């Protein structure tokens, strides 16, 4: 059923809360035993948001390999994503270790450091060129190279150095700065515009490791970003762009990380973003 018409049918019937609970009911439940070990309590931002054991990213160290991060592998679309929480004061070194070890080119940040008067993630990148950051626990150095500030987002060029080998790599930081403190954006135009720039950078392409995507918990805004990208890529590949079922793509993604799309409003916004993107994606 053309998602356009499915959209108008749910809107006129005001059944968004009913559709959303149906997804919550059918979603996968897999064990998260490593996340719940007592040694890992200060590595989790939220007690109720954990990576599944089968899809968790492992740090390459013998001491403690745990980080709150999941590999979302979309087989038909040929795209992979790492979805993670906003880094904590004691996991900023782990965060940059993961980017290094997974060979990522891009980091996508969908939150502000402060929202609703509370801290939603650590200040984990340098704000000035001449004041670099050293992560002593993982042996990494991070330098700000350049910053491009736009009305709806900021792009930064970062240099990550493995202090053990003196290898360096260029990481691109894509920071969506205008998601409102409550609800979702009224129009998906600026979110779609931001997505286009991520792809254009090469950050989502198979020559690199998977893109790292985060918000505060790494399931809500983060879920919306990967769901929209994957649905638009499938509409480009299929002979019948009308066979793309957004609810079925979301349940596939929820096999790899719990709780993706946190509200009925985020579900409606994901439909709007894909729907608007179709007309353009259609040539
Ligand atoms: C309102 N912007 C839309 S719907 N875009 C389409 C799109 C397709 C796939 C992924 C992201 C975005 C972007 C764009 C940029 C420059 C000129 N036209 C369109």
């Amino acid at each position: 059923m053309e998602m356009e018409k499915e959209f108008e049918q749910i809107d006129k019937s005001g059944s968004w809360a009913a559709i959303y609970q149906d997804i919550r009911h059918e979603a996968s439940d897999f064990p998260s035993r490593v996340a719940k070990l007592p040694k890992n309590k200060n590595r989790n931002r939220y007690r109720d948001v954990s990576p599944f054991d089968h899809s968790r990213i492992k740090l390459h160290q013998e001491d403690n390999d745990y980080i709150n991060a999941s590999l979302i592998k979309m087989e038909e679309a040929q795209r992979s994503y790492i979805l993670t929480q906003g880094p904590l004061p004691n996991t900023v070194g782990h965060f940059w270790e993961m980017v290094w070890e997974q060979k990522s080119r891009g980091v996508v940040m969908l939150n502000r450091v402060m929202e609703k008067g509370s801290l939603k993630c650590a200040q984990y990148w340098p704000q000035k060129e001449e004041k670099e950051m050293i992560f002593e626990d993982t042996n990494l150095k991070l330098t700000l190279i350049s910053e491009d500030i736009k009305s709806y987002y900021t792009v930064r060029q970062l240099e990550l150095e493995n202090l053990t080998t003196q290898e360096t790599r260029e990481i691109l930081h894509f920071h969506y700065t205008t998601w409102p403190d409550f609800g979702v954006p009224e129009s998906p135009a600026s979110f779609l515009n931001f997505l286009f720039k991520v792809r254009e950078s090469g950050s989502l392409s198979p020559e690199h490791g998977p893109v790292v995507v985060h918000c505060s918990a790494g399931i809500g805004r983060s879920g919306t970003f990967c769901l929209a990208d994957t649905c638009l890529l499938l509409m480009d590949k299929r002979k019948d762009p009308s066979s793309v079922d957004i609810k079925k793509v979301l349940l596939e993604m929820r096999k790899f990380r719990m709780g993706l799309i946190q509200t009925a409003d985020q579900l409606r916004f994901s439909y709007l973003a894909v729907i608007e993107g179709a007309k353009f994606i259609m040539g």
